[PDB]
Formats: structure tokens, sequence, C-alpha cells
């Protein structure tokens, strides 16, 4: 199959700080891929981390190539687009769908954590869907190593996206990586079941966050959410990261294990 790497750019799939992501269609194979085209006039690290990842719930990395100041990253294309666009404003989505997506999210995150990588910016805009609605974690531009040679490193850089960030990132100088990812997964689950985000940020200066800590679940978004998934959100959206539920224990939750969706 000669000329297997020859692509034509057809559409702006997204747009970041450095550059954009484009859909690129192949020559002889006719393959489709996504290309992150960053204009340097960070990505070095983003490539290194990308080179480590091999999981069915992580957007696959193919390769890279620079031409002067413009670094190209060739990555798996996700024709289902962002999870963000499967969430109906003020409604969310059907609970069986949210559950499946959450199962796949946990699988992707467990994998990353297992190899000592934290994503640090999990949100529906970064969670993409393949042709069969399978969820793929993307955009490792903020990601970093939290474990190496079996030895955990505490994080201190504030980053991510405020509605999704865990409160210790706003309150403590140092914090453990994995609980921060767990928290953002909870915010994602809330958005899926409610079609709204619970607060601007989890600080005591935010009334919606204060309401949540006071357990006023008779307010939105919580009142839209069934008791079972809500009980899980109570365990995830815990202000103390050391008390917060861990992924092994999320996997044992009653809602997490509730039979909801028929197979294809
Ligand atoms: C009008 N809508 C705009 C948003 N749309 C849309 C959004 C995102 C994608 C899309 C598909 N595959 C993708 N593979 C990727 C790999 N890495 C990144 C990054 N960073 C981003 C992607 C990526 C984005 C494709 C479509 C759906 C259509």
């Amino acid at each position: 199959v000669p000329f297997v790497e020859d692509w034509d750019l057809v559409q702006t799939l997204g747009e970041g700080a450095y550059g954009e992501v484009q859909l690129a269609v192949n020559r002889v194979t006719e393959e489709a891929v996504a290309v992150k085209i960053v204009d340097m006039k960070n990505i070095k690290k983003e490539i290194c981390i990308n080179k480590m990842l091999n999981h069915e719930n992580v957007v696959k990395f193919y390769g890279h190539r620079r031409e002067g100041n413009i670094q190209y990253l060739f990555l798996e294309y996700c024709s289902g687009g962002e999870l963000f666009d499967r969430i109906e404003p003020d409604i969310g989505m059907p609970e069986p769908d949210a559950q499946r997506f959450f199962h796949q999210l946990m699988a992707g995150v467990v994998y990353l954590h297992g190899i000592g990588i934290t994503h640090r910016d999990i949100k529906p805009e970064n969670l993409l869907l393949d042709e069969r609605d399978n969820l793929k974690i993307s955009d490792f531009g903020l990601a970093t190593v939290f474990r190496y040679n079996n030895r955990e490193r505490l994080l201190n850089k504030m980053c991510g996206t405020l509605p999704y960030v865990a409160p210790e990132l706003l309150k403590r100088r140092e914090f453990h990586a994995e609980p921060v990812d767990v928290w953002s997964c909870g915010i994602v689950l809330t958005a899926m079941l409610a079609g709204e985000l619970p607060w601007d940020q989890p600080s005591d200066s935010c009334q919606e966050y204060s309401d949540w800590k006071e357990k006023k679940t008779y307010l939105n978004p919580w009142k839209k959410i069934d008791s079972a998934p809500l009980a899980l959100l109570h365990k995830i959206l815990v202000e103390n990261p050391s008390a917060r539920i861990t992924i092994p224990d999320i996997k044992k939750d009653r809602w997490y294990n509730k039979p909801l969706k028929k197979g294809a």
C-alpha cells in the first residue's frame, strides 16, 4: 500500500491555545486521522506522554513531525465528536448512557493512573466518542507524571478548568494527583445526569458549593439526579481528598453496578 501517509485537511475539529486540530483524510488507504497543528511562533512533553499511552479508552497517538515552527501531532480521529455535545442543556442524557460513558471514563483513568500519568483537565470537551460511541480520553497538553519508579510525586501546579477542579487545588500548596482526577470525573457525571455544572468553582466564596457542603440536594442540579447516582456523587464530591472515594471503591458502588443498559 504505497503512499500510506498523505493527508488532506478538510475541517477544523477544534481549537486550543497553541493551535488547532484538523481532520486529515489519507491518500491510498483513505484513512482518517486528527492532526494537532501547534504554532510555536509544552508540546515536547505532550508528545512524550502521548508515546506512552495504549488503551482502548485513550485517544491513540500515531506520530509527530515539525516544519520550522509548526509541530504536527497525528492522533486517532473520533467521528462521534465530544461528549460535551451529547449532553442536553438543563437535561443531561439518559441514565443508562451516562452510566456506560462513566464506566469507560473510569477504565481510561485507571489505565493512566496505573502508568503514573494524571490528565489534570478531564471535562466533556476533552472526552471524545468513536464511531461506536466509545469514549476516548484526549488532550494531554496539561498531563504530567505523578509516579515514577514506584514513587509518588505530590503536585503543586494549579491547572485545569475551574468548574471541574478539585477544591484542594485551590486551598493547599501540595496535593495528590489521583483524587483531583476523580473529582473532575464526578463533575463530568453531574453534567451527564443534569445538563448543568454545579458551581463556578469549589471555593467557600461560591454559594452553590456551600449549598452542596450543607447537603441541600433539594436544589439543582442535585434534585434532577436519582438517589442511586446521587449517593455516588456524595462519595466523589468530598472536599477532603484523603476522605474522597477512590476508583477501586467507585467500582464497588451500587449505582456503578446497577444493571441499566441492554447490549447492542
Ligand atoms: C460542529 N461540531 C464541532 C465539534 N465537533 C467535533 C469536535 C471534536 C472532534 C475531534 C475528533 N477526533 C479527535 N481526535 C483528537 C485527538 N486529539 C485531540 C486533541 N487535543 C483532539 C481530537 C479530536 C477531536 C471532532 C468534531 C463536532 C461538530
